[PDB]
């Protein structure tokens, strides 16, 4: 029951918390944690008010429930659910989690089967327009991710001046039109693969403020390729890379994909427990893929 909840009954606890500060506050409302989410600028207020029903309608296993909005202020209001949130698990302080390569394909594999629901909507798709490792959380032990916050319609103007710290998933299509579709998302996730197989932040080597990264990658710089990744994986991630949104497959394609080189992943299952101590190299191990592989085709 997804309803239009009164900014009165929302007592806010602190600005400075997990998710995006600014944007995103720890509250409560009714007896519930929630995480409220302000929708800042006119143009970002015009297109979430539109689909304000559509997001009423959002129930998946790898999203937070949404309870409601607000539209003085307008504001999302959700689930504050516990995890740590993806961009911390990969780059946060020191004591790091280890993880495997099983676990970095069902991340993404999760991701995309959040995202194919968003798209396959009916009557129309929802489009996320901001996916990237601060905004997926992860749970159960590090082994079930779910999305923690959706996307805004921001103006082509804005790119360049309000920093929401996407610079380094974002389509270049967004960028000089604000073209939200489908296939930003793919971009996206094509970006966040490398990032999950690497350990690596993207974009890293380019200083300057965040734009700088927004021309690089319109002017077609990518990551460097991973060194040894298998051929299907690194299929999958340069077409998501492409240029033209038409040659970058669809969330649905992804899914399928993803779901058939699962049986290569055994053990995705296994909680995060330890501690861990030109092309690039991978941070995940893909021998158990390759032996697996092989078992199945010969060499």
């Amino acid at each position: 029951n997804f309803e239009e909840i009164d900014y009165k009954e929302i007592e806010v606890e602190e600005v400075v918390g997990r998710g995006a500060f600014g944007v995103v506050c720890k509250a409560k409302w009714r007896a519930k944690d929630v995480a409220i989410k302000q929708i800042e600028s006119e143009s970002e207020r015009k297109a979430f008010i539109v689909e304000l029903r559509q997001l009423s309608r959002v129930n998946h296993p790898n999203i937070v429930k949404l309870y409601g909005a607000c539209l003085n202020p307008v504001c999302l209001v959700m689930e504050y659910a516990e995890g740590g949130s993806l961009y911390n698990v990969l780059h946060g302080a020191e004591p790091l989690p280890y993880y495997t390569a099983a676990h970095a394909m069902s991340w993404c594999l999760q991701c995309s089967q959040g995202v194919a629901y968003l798209h396959s909507m009916q009557p129309k798709a929802l489009i996320h327009r901001d996916l990237k490792p601060p905004n997926l959380l992860l749970v159960a032990g590090g082994t079930v991710l779910k999305i923690c916050d959706f996307g805004t319609a921001c103006d082509i103007q804005t790119h360049m001046t309000n920093n929401k710290g996407s610079a380094a998933w974002m389509a270049p299509e967004v960028f000089e039109g604000s073209n939200y579709s489908e296939k930003c998302d793919v971009f996206s996730w094509g970006i966040i693969l490398w990032e999950v197989i690497t350990r690596r932040k993207p974009f890293d080597e380019i200083g300057g403020p965040a734009f700088r990264i927004m021309w690089a990658v319109h002017n077609g710089t990518r990551p460097p390729l991973i060194k040894n990744l298998p051929k299907p994986i690194e299929s999958l991630m340069t077409r998501c890379w492409s240029k033209d949104p038409s040659q970058r497959p669809s969330m649905e394609e992804i899914v399928k994909i993803m779901t058939h080189l699962m049986r290569y992943f055994p053990g995705a299952d296994e909680p995060l427990q330890y501690p861990c101590q030109g092309r690039v190299e991978p941070y995940v191990d893909f021998a158990e893929f390759y032996r697996l592989w092989s078992v199945d085709h010969g060499e």
